[PDB]
């Protein structure tokens, strides 16, 4: 049972809300197949080494994202930045679960609300295919999602978000209460019910793929998926999106991996964990893209519109597609219930992990918080509840888009780049390899060390620079955000990006001694500060820097 339980755990942890909800619309927005080349390249080159490095760090040091930097005290700022990024993401990661809960609640009927027009929320322009460069938006499913769930028609933009919707308010309240009561007692919350949540997503994806392949218009969608438009690979939007989606789905850059590995056994095999998780994530992403493109090709055939204009490119793509695929099934009510229960469970577990990252990171830093986990959990959950209250308004989709674009974009890329640079160069790739050997029994191969030291940081810096200089103003379908919205988004990104130099400056000023003494104390492990007085620093010799 050692291997079967491990396989269940790894397959459960290998699929996130990202793979199911965010990958579809990022793949649709980027042409389809053309998005998989950057995705797979980045996956290997950066994602696999960074996943492995974070797991090894957490396992060896037994600390959260913040306090794990006792090895290189100057990067506690990086730790704080990743914790803040996780906190930001949790603001809308819960609104998505609220949407899923609302859909599940509305799915308990023999006549699904997303099948035809004729309801209170339908506009006079609603078009029913059975009864008779834009994105359409006049279909029963799109009309339902945008009017009877979001009530987006009552807001003119991000300047007129309006008051919170009370149905989504109740759903968010339920989600937050469940999260708190699942986090308040301790980290140990697995091995009890995750069995169903680890297999259900794969079953749902399998059934959807099998059913969608046999649809009238699925062939065109599959052709559009397997057709690669190489012109799109010279714009850098696809590359930025692929990198960000990778660091989202894999879980790196949020401090989740370090916090969760801090509870692993000292002899746990992180290399096999990273390899298996990366392979599963790649296969799942490819299958999900295939099924999504099949579904939207079927819809394009159904609605007599081009595949590029059939559906939205925003965060509601799954809530438009999956109900439309369910409506084509027999006993569609049961399938809808099953799918949305799956989505609820997956989102709940993912948000639970994201919030546990923050809780552990802050509790390891301050012992008072670690002594009062109940109050700290309540405070974190209440803050998330309010800042997600901000995202359930009538124009809440615009705020959600702004967050999903800015909270972890260049910010998460920069945080991961700083993590990699810090460890590999200042702490030492040789030291990290020695630690991994002492931990798991074998030294990492040359490929891993090269990826950690040279390849991954270079690509991360390149993508960060390109995202900064090649920045497209924010938009949501046909709505162009005003400039101050972009300024606010860049301020949000900087809020977590700037914690690195700020903490470096604070650490330098707070330390006592000469400039060289300050540097030595800053770039030396906290448990080896007794060598600073002996003027024996490895970082001050060229051998340390040229070591690979
Ligand atoms: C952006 N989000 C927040 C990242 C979440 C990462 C994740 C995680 C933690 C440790 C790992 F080794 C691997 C993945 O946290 C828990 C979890 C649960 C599921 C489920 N079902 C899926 C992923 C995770
Ligand atoms: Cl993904």
């Amino acid at each position: 049972g050692k291997k079967i339980d491990f396989l269940l755990s790894v397959v459960g942890f290998a699929v996130d809300l990202a793979n199911v909800w965010r990958f579809p619309y990022l793949c649709y927005k980027n042409g389809g197949g053309a998005f998989l080349i950057p995705y797979t390249l980045f996956l290997i080159i950066a994602g696999m080494p960074l996943f492995y490095m974070e797991l090894a760090l957490g396992q060896y040091n037994r600390e959260g994202a913040a306090t794990v930097w006792k090895i290189c005290p100057f990067f506690k700022g990086v730790g704080y930045a990743v914790i803040l990024i996780a906190l930001y993401v949790g603001f809308y990661y819960n609104v998505i679960i609220a949407w899923s809960l609302y859909y599940l609640f509305s799915s308990f009927t023999l006549n699904l609300p997303w099948t035809d027009c004729g309801h209170t929320w339908n506009s006079p322009n609603c078009t029913d295919p059975k009864l008779l460069y834009s994105k359409y938006k006049f279909t029963p499913a799109a009309e339902f999602y945008e009017r009877g769930v979001l009530h987006l028609h009552e807001s003119s933009g991000i300047h007129d978000i309006g008051l919170p919707q009370w149905q989504l308010l109740l759903c968010l309240m339920v989600v937050v209460i469940v999260l708190y009561f699942s986090l308040w007692k301790g980290v140990k919350t697995s091995g009890k019910v995750v069995w169903i949540t680890a297999t259900l997503p794969y079953f749902v994806l399998f059934v959807l793929l099998v059913h969608g392949v046999t649809l009238p218009g699925a062939s065109n969608g599959i052709n559009a998926y397997l057709h690669i438009d190489f012109y799109r690979l010279k714009e850098a939007t696809v590359w930025i999106d692929a990198a960000t989606q990778i660091f989202f789905s894999l879980g790196a850059g949020f401090g989740v991996l370090i916090a969760f590995a801090s509870y692993n056994k000292f002899d746990n095999n992180c290399y096999r964990d990273a390899l298996l998780t990366s392979s599963i994530n790649c296969i799942t992403s490819f299958v999900s893209g295939f099924a999504i493109f099949s579904i939207l090709g079927y819809m394009a055939h159904e609605h007599k519109v081009n595949i590029e204009d059939v559906a939205t490119e925003g965060a509601g793509l799954v809530f438009i597609l999956y109900p439309e695929a369910i409506s084509t099934l027999s006993g569609s009510t049961f399938w809808a219930v099953v799918f949305f229960v799956m989505l609820l469970a997956l989102g709940l577990d993912s948000s639970m992990g994201g919030m546990e990252a923050v809780i552990t990171g802050l509790a390891d830093d301050f012992q008072v918080l670690k002594r009062h986990r109940k109050l700290f959990t309540f405070g974190v959950t209440f803050s998330t509840f309010l800042l997600a209250l901000f995202c359930i308004t009538k124009g809440g989709i615009y705020v959600l888009t702004l967050l999903d674009t800015f909270a972890a974009g260049t910010s998460i890329l920069f945080a991961v780049l700083m993590e990699a640079i810090g460890v590999s160069w200042f702490y030492g790739v040789d030291r990290f390899s020695n630690d991994i050997q002492q931990m798991m029994g074998f030294r990492p191969g040359l490929y891993w060390r090269l990826c950690w030291k040279f390849v991954s940081p270079a690509f991360l810096l390149f993508v960060v620079v390109v995202s900064i200089i090649n920045f497209k103003p924010l938009t949501y379908d046909d709505y162009i955000f005003p400039p101050w919205a972009n300024w606010v988004g860049w301020g949000i990104a900087l809020s977590s990006m700037v914690l690195v130099p700020i903490y470096v400056i604070y650490k330098f000023l707070s330390t006592q001694g000469s400039l060289w003494e300050r540097l030595a104390y800053g770039i030396t492990p906290e448990n080896e500060h007794h060598l600073v007085a002996q003027r024996d620093i490895r970082q001050f010799q060229l051998q340390h820097w040229l070591a690979i």
